[PDB]
């Protein structure tokens, strides 16, 4: 066990799956990037710090690039036309059991399950109503 | 559409599921709450605004009760020993089409799929190693 | 479910019932007015805010108009000769269960039930003695 | 008349009713209390004065105990975690006849009838949505 | 009950219809936006406020994009080549009953009815002649 | 050929219809006024001008009178008790073809179509909720 492993970030059903792999842990920040140039890569980072005396805080970030090829100076360079940024902070009391922590993980994945309100809004460029 | 409905936040497989239902919409912030006192409820909120000239941000917040040794309906203090707080900000460029937003949603749910490192670190009360 | 619905404010037994309907929610204040001109309408507003860290506070207001027709500049305008103002604030601890909250609602309606002391005093232009 | 009598504040239909009885009249403020310690009692007070040259105000206050997980007769601290406070001010113009005051009472009890939005938001621990 | 919902802004047949869906209601400004890239989206907003003691004033705004692709340096972005901007202010005295408001609405839709002088001048890049 | 003609501003059935007929076209402002006393008349004006190098801007204005009789000193005059004032500005870039103008017109009439949120909020003295 070492949980610092590769995983598939975007499952496009076997074909065109975006999978991300361990790439750095300098300064206590675990980083995973996809197999692209650093200019076009998906990136995921994660770090935990004991924020208060009684809390721990996980900070997770995801960058999703829209790839493009730009001509700069008559030369074509692999580029990301824009990136989208997910940025999440989770603060957990030190008194939380592993069963308590599993509840948090289940709530977070239920939140984004296909068909529930929030994933639907995002995917439609809509708000909730 | 009409996104604002009840949904299952924690799926404990049929029995013991936690459903969260619409409870407030003041200021266009959709709130969903579970059937509990506000001090012990699972609570979810979501809102969207154009954050900059080039971006929109979804702000999503979740609060999850510490359940081990909970006294249902009891007055449990300090509040911070008994609650976890999730805070997600998703910044999406105004150029993103719906297909782009679909992919962002898939990246978000891939991050948290069971077995992948971030959910299993959280659930095991751990960092990355 | 959306609890923002129309309701009858004054039940004059089917005939001359004053009924009030959703009319605004700007700034998180739910407003209902009766079907009159805005100068002669009954108005009801309601808003909830988390006042303290451990409290929530509901602020409910009702305006009851005494309608009249006034001649201003030789022209007759629909007007309210005076309005009566009910103004109530309810502060509930976050530790209150839904069964605890039902008790509050039952106490508030018992307070104003026909024949109990306070409704009798108001209706008679009397104090309590 | 003689308004100042006992009445049923919470009608749980015969069995489990909460009756509140006259308990103080210092300064012409009628107080009614239930049969409990003053820290756990249902308490009601009511007074009336001419607030301005044109108006009278009834000030009515209710305190309701948090009952889930209550220890009867116990010392429960903090007081604020265990109590809800209602505060109503009714301003009625000096022109209002008794019929007018009857209607104001009906508006007040319509606001709180079961099924109408404000009582059902409160009881469900919710805002308007 | 809610009027903050999705609706058809352009019935352009029953297929190329443009629909606008609720997006944000911050600060008393209801905003609706069509789907896909916000950069090419139609936008409608509406807000009502008591402009004077006697008047309420609605401000309604609509933006109609000309859809296009910007290509700069080989990078293509979905953009609006330009937008037409409708902006309208409707002032209504508080003495208007609901029937007077219906008439104001019929005047507005008569003004723009198909075949009448103003809609057909606009539709033809033309003035009055 | 002429579009400066009489037209129906309110089809209020096929009988109480309000028709507005050309009155004056001085200084590039087309004005139409309904018949009988100018004091109780509906008024519509429209003017188009090149607001910028790239834009033409239509200004359309409508006034809806509440008909009434002023009686002062025993002398009665037909007056408008008050007027609602619609004022709209539509900016269209010179690149719009006639088809783009038709679409702008369909957006305008969709906005005010019967049953959609803005016309029905106005019609009911209401905001968005």
């Amino acid at each position: 066990a070492s949980n610092f492993t590769q995983f598939v970030l975007v499952d496009n059903g076997g074909t065109g799956d975006v999978t991300v792999a361990p790439s750095n842990f300098a300064n206590g920040v675990a980083e995973w990037i996809s197999s692209n140039s650093r200019s076009q890569a998906y990136k995921v980072t994660c770090s935990v710090r004991q924020s208060s005396a009684q809390n721990r805080k996980y900070t997770i970030k995801v960058e999703v690039p829209k790839v493009a090829t730009q001509t700069v100076g008559g030369v074509e360079l692999p580029v990301a036309a824009w990136r989208s940024y997910l940025n999440m902070e989770l603060t957990i009391p030190i008194f939380a059991t592993n069963s308590d922590c599993e509840l948090i993980v289940k709530a977070m994945q239920g939140l984004l399950k296909d068909g529930n309100p929030i994933p639907s809004a995002i995917a439609a460029n809509s708000g909730i109503y």
